[PDB]
Order: structure tokens, then C-alpha cells, then sequence
């Protein structure tokens, strides 16, 4: 049943940036083995904004290594450090879209 949790539909990867020139192609070139829909609560669930991202860090994160890893992909521990951002930025957005429209 994934619990009782909601997924959202398609996102924008953001280009975070690091430093490295090489992290920002093992971003781009890569951008289809990394996530882009995250899994979460309504902004109702888990009312944190980062104690929300968190699992849903946590969650897209574990969902996806193992999915991926039992496709035959490895993750390097920079990967680790890179997928974390992006899928706590992607969450951001997807809570902030509704918070901001339930107030607007």
C-alpha cells in the first residue's frame, strides 16, 4: 500500500552546484538515474517544513537505492551527497507549492 503516503508528478532537477566542474556533468549527464519524483505527506501530515523533508529524503532515497541497486546501478558516496539535495529541494518545492496556495 507504500503505507498511506502521496507522490508527486514530474519535477524540474534543479542544477544545484557544488565546486567541482565534474559533479556539474555527473549531475547533467546523469540527471535520468537520479530521482524526480518524490515521495511525502499533504502539507495536513507531518506539519514540519524540514522535519517533513527528512522522510521524505529518507523514504525517496531508500525507495530509490533499492529499486536502482536491484537494477543493477551503484552509487558512489558523492551520489549519496548529491541525490539528498536535489530530492530535499524537489520535496521543498512540492510543500511550499501547496502551503503557498493554502494561504496565498
Amino acid at each position: 500500500g507504500l503505507g498511506g503516503y502521496m507522490l508527486g508528478s514530474a519535477m524540474s532537477r534543479p542544477l544545484i552546484h557544488f565546486g567541482s566542474d565534474y559533479e556539474d556533468r555527473y549531475y547533467r549527464e546523469n540527471m535520468h538515474r537520479y530521482p524526480n519524483q518524490v515521495y511525502y505527506r499533504p502539507v495536513d501530515q507531518y506539519s514540519n517544513q524540514n522535519n517533513f523533508v527528512h522522510d521524505c529524503v529518507n523514504i525517496t532515497v531508500k525507495e530509490h537505492t533499492v529499486t536502482t541497486t536491484t537494477k543493477g546501478e551503484n552509487f558512489t558516496e558523492t551520489d549519496i551527497k548529491m541525490m539528498e539535495r536535489v530530492v530535499e529541494q524537489m520535496c521543498i518545492t512540492q510543500y511550499q507549492r501547496e502551503s503557498q496556495a493554502y494561504y496565498q
